């Protein structure tokens, strides 16, 4: 793991019944914490809902570890690691979603499932409404061995307000790592740029992992 | 919709990482409320996980509804309908899973998806320590124009106890239909026979409709 | 436990920071599964909230217990039991309750505790919006030595639609019984009669335990 | 609301059928974001249950915010406000909590109500396996005119490991003031000293709101 790293993914998912396939192509700084990608719809264009509950789906090497913090994912290369998500919106809408990251080079290689389910019909996610992810701490602790990420996560939206998500992801090294003590990730993403239906999406995410006050 | 009825299933899923993918033949009585399926794994076997968690992904079409609650699903034809669901677990884990149900001739077409994510490595499922599901009644309401059921669920574990889920489904017909006020459906799911590793299972299920005490 | 029996409760609690006291009596037969109580607000009348989320904190010794099936409840008298409950609704609002029940002579006596927090001020428990529950079947189950019950409970809102209650309820029998095997009972509550503010209802249970499908 | 405050405190409560009241005395710093205080269990002395639960509930007042952040809770007073809280435990456990906070010339008072319910009778609340809560990041929106704020807490625990608890507050000013956007409050709360049953408690926190990363 370089100070430079290129990355590549393929998205494949099912929202509200639609199918699509996402496919992206960046390049990020692991130990800055930042990374951007340029993204791709290649199947299922238009896509019926918000954009936005992908982003955080298009990889925790990404993220400023302190000295004192033990890093688990980058102590996982080169076997790498995987992760699973559930995305449980506060409307009912459900999302579950996982990554298998691989080392290739100066690459990594990312294949990820995402399906959603049970959107309101009426709702921001289908209605296209969502303005933003805010900034998130990610609360992090080892349950079983793997490390465990919870996160409260808010969608801000067109003409105010916002609309909730609570994120669990599970990450599994495919090594044995030091395991971290209790900590947090501070994260922020936004779309940098993006066309007129999210066919082509510049994305970008700063993370820093902390130990709190 | 006849007296009998054919059905077949293709359901494609990942659980926990494992990516598998099973068929189903069988046959139902839709205005009895009972249907039985054999099913064989075709990819991924031997399937790491409990069973238990796919079966009720394997139509309330089968489903005995009186005369006096309007039966949303049987309405549904020829066009028929689609349902979504989520399945949150008490320890976390998280399925969610979809079906597009079709009918040609006598026979319904079931193309389903299910994912499976955050299931703890030494829980139930994962260890595969469930012994069939519980009877359960279903909670049916209309909610934006569509079906909801809400069912508590809970599989029967090895050694005593039980293991609890929490079961949101979404029904949506390709046409309008005579929606239902509130009402309940009783289901009955059991596994008749299975091979060992479960590569090959017989399932039936027994379902009536009814509008409470 | 006699054919039939006399019900007085007190119960003391707040919502949204609003203090009250309600004290009821009453009478039902416990092997009919069926009780009637008149209930007075002797502190904090006019009530801000919607009388219906109190009604089921106003004894499953009132339920129809069949031959088959253990009942818990019956069972722990003289001794008696108590029970502590979550109600979890769908727009965040989070209720509390327990009640202690005691018998002396031919009347059950109920201690009542009840609390809610986080209703938003525009849902339909602030705004009085209810009108009743719909009937609802409870999940019964035996767990850490002890009863528990799930309940899906919905209610029928003014102009129509439902508003989602989850109910978690844990039963303590205050001497050793014979616990029964995972089981339902059906439910039914009702309100006969109120004055304007609900300073004064009359209100109704009908339960009956079962083994399902 | 001067550079140094006064606290006192009565908290009445019930949680697993124990009643109980407490009483405390500190003192604190509202905008260095510290404070501290000496709590005294008058009423259920010894308490059945981890203490740690009860500690959060022992005023967002304390809490150091930075000229870009309106200051919901130091532009309420003199009128003050309250809150009302849910926590929701990872194994069932729920507690419902509020406090009314007045300020009287240099002294805020604070009347509290706490209540829980479900608690395993095995699990870490019941049999006192807590050591501390982590630090933590509260996520703070505006919803319905009212500031939120939503905590993914974790008590740490003997012999290693955390127990998830979920907090959702409501926090209501008793006049207007400017709202604020989107923002974090970082917590750190320590039992400081306590008595062998936890009948004398000194207890800190350090609390600074921020605009993430």
């Amino acid at each position: 793991i370089k100070s430079d790293m290129k990355i590549k993914l393929r998205m494949e998912g099912t929202v509200n019944g639609h199918k699509f396939v996402i496919e992206g192509e960046g390049e990020g700084k692991p130990y800055e914490g930042t990374q951007t990608m340029n993204l791709k719809v290649k199947e299922g264009a238009p896509l019926p809902f918000a954009y936005d509950i992908l982003t955080t789906v298009f990889n925790r090497v990404f993220a400023k570890y302190p000295k004192h913090i033990p890093d688990y994912f980058k102590q996982s290369f080169p076997e790498g690691y995987s992760w699973e998500r559930s995305m449980t919106f506060e409307d009912g809408g459900i999302c579950t979603a996982r990554n298998d990251i691989t080392l290739e080079g100066d690459c990594f290689f990312n294949e990820i499932r995402f399906d959603g389910v049970n959107f309101p019909p009426n709702g921001p996610v289908m209605q296209k409404k969502t303005l933003k992810w805010e900034p998130s701490t990610e609360k992090m602790y080892v349950r079983d061995g793997v490390l465990t990420g919870d996160i409260n996560m808010a969608l801000l939206l067109e003409g105010g307000g916002h609309y909730r998500c609570d994120f669990k992801t599970t990450y599994k090294a495919k090594k044995g790592v030091q395991l971290p003590d209790y900590h947090f990730v501070d994260h922020c993403i936004e779309i940098l740029s993006h066309d007129k239906d999210y066919n082509n999406v510049k994305l970008y995410e700063h993370a820093v992992a902390h130990s709190g006050l």
